[PDB]
């Protein structure tokens, strides 16, 4: 009932920031989500008890994978918390609590491939997902844990809520395939340019609660540079060792997943801060001016890989 969660004062202050790190202490990450929902949301959003029951399904469903893992899953959900707590008032009491936990479960059980490799590879969910597979995948799971026995964390709420918060969460996580990402930022593009864009028509507000979750999945490159330079190592240890499986099939991968070709990395971070990071935040900030800051501090990171491709690191 009266039982907050507190932080030490440093992670207390920093954890507002959107650039904020989780850290290394895995043993923190569970009471730094339930910090984060607590404050969005409100204590009495969750049944602390089914809330932690929840949050330990979902660890235990996330694989021991260099990057799509864990990790990535509270720091997507604190990314989410940092534009929930500066766009305060732009936003329902179920997408607050529909959108944390979206982020937490988007990526369960994950196995380090893309949606490519299962297709090309004949594994059975590309049979029963053909387009978003991995992230039809991720909403399949999520259904699975809030059916457990005692894990319902939205079991007060109305039959009509109930389905409503559901959907906000399919959408949300089907939004994370970067497929559907170039399609819905240009149309958020046009609408918001032309005036168009309205925040009542409930196909606007899909599209932007899709645009945000981008945001959140690459919130890596809005860090502190040597977290973003670190994490980088994670990405393409996965995107490698896939290039690894395709050789294994008889296939050339691309140059992004072959690990001889190491050497192009920052000319290909700097492809994708262009192509993608960027008219991300760009837009994002367009639509809700108080996330600027990622835009600022994916900006900051482009010159830091346009620094390590002129030798100057
Ligand atoms: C940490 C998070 C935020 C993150 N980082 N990257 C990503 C990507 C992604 O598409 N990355 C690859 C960028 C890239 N590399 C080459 C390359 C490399 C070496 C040699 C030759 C070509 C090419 N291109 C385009 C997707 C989702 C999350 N991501
Ligand atoms: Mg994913
Ligand atoms: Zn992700």
């Amino acid at each position: 009932g009266l039982m907050q969660f507190t932080l030490p004062v440093r992670l207390c202050k920093e954890i507002e920031l959107f650039h904020f790190d989780i850290g290394p202490f895995e043993n923190m990450w569970p009471g730094i989500f339930v910090y984060m929902v607590h404050r969005s949301c409100g204590t009495s959003c969750f049944e602390l008890e089914k809330l932690c029951r929840f949050i330990m399904s979902v660890k235990k469903n996330y694989r021991r994978v260099p990057y799509h893992n864990w990790k990535h899953a509270v720091t997507v959900a604190h990314c989410m918390y940092a534009i929930l707590q500066n766009n305060h008032t732009l936003f329902t009491d179920l997408e607050r609590k529909g959108l944390l936990i979206a982020c937490l479960c988007h990526d369960l059980d994950h196995r380090g491939f893309s949606n490519s490799y299962l297709q090309k590879f004949d594994h059975p969910l590309a049979a029963l997902y053909s387009t978003s597979t991995m992230e039809q995948h991720h909403f399949s799971q999520t259904v699975s844990i809030l059916q457990l026995e005692g894990h319902n964390i939205f079991s007060t709420l109305s039959s009509s809520e109930y389905e409503q918060v559901l959907e906000i969460i399919r959408k949300a996580i089907i939004a994370t395939d970067l497929a559907l990402y170039f399609g819905n930022r240009k149309q958020l593009e046009e609408m918001y340019q032309t005036g168009s864009l309205n925040l009542n028509n409930q196909s606007h507000r899909d599209r932007v609660i899709g645009l945000m979750m981008t945001a959140c999945d690459l919130c890596s490159v809005t860090k502190l540079w040597p977290v973003t330079k670190l994490t980088a190592n994670d990405i393409y240890a996965e995107f490698w060792a896939e290039g690894d499986e395709m050789k294994k099939l008889g296939i050339q991968p691309i140059p992004m997943m072959d690990r001889d070709k190491k050497d192009e990395v920052p000319q290909g971070q700097l492809g994708f801060y262009n192509a993608v990071a960027i008219p991300c935040y760009t837009t994002l900030t367009q639509i809700l001016p108080p996330t600027e800051p990622l835009l600022k501090a994916c900006r900051d990171n482009l010159s830091q890989w346009e620094k390590v491709i002129r030798g100057e690191e």
